[PDB]
């Protein structure tokens, strides 16, 4: 258990290693405006995605940043955010645990 892949279709995502203790947790639970509540886990570094679009502060939940969403690059599952234009880090990833997969590298 060691590397993540979108559950959706096995495309390789992250890394435990590459868990980014965010304000001292990595994990992040919140809401969007429509209710939906997302446990998120913020890391360093992630791959296989595709984000669209260009960033937007609106509704950011993380203060500070702008976010673009984040797909799966192979299935277009809906897998999180990449985060940009803030500070230490300046940019970094929140991917939604429960549309991931966790295993072997
Ligand atoms: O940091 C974030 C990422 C974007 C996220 N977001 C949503 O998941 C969403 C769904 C529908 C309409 C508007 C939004 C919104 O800003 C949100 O609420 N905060
Ligand atoms: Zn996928």
């Amino acid at each position: 258990a060691s590397i993540f892949r979108c559950r959706q279709c096995g495309q390789t995502i992250s890394r435990r290693d590459w868990l980014l203790p965010m304000g001292g947790d990595h994990e992040h639970v919140v809401f969007n405006p429509a209710g939906m509540i997302f446990r998120v886990w913020c890391f360093s570094l992630a791959q296989g995605l595709r984000l669209i679009g260009a960033p937007s502060g609106e509704f950011s939940w993380f203060k500070g940043y702008d976010w673009t969403i984040a797909l799966c690059g192979q299935c277009g599952s809906h897998l999180g955010w990449h985060y940009e234009g803030g500070s230490q880090p300046q940019t970094f990833f929140g991917l939604i645990k429960d549309r991931l997969a966790e295993g072997p590298a």
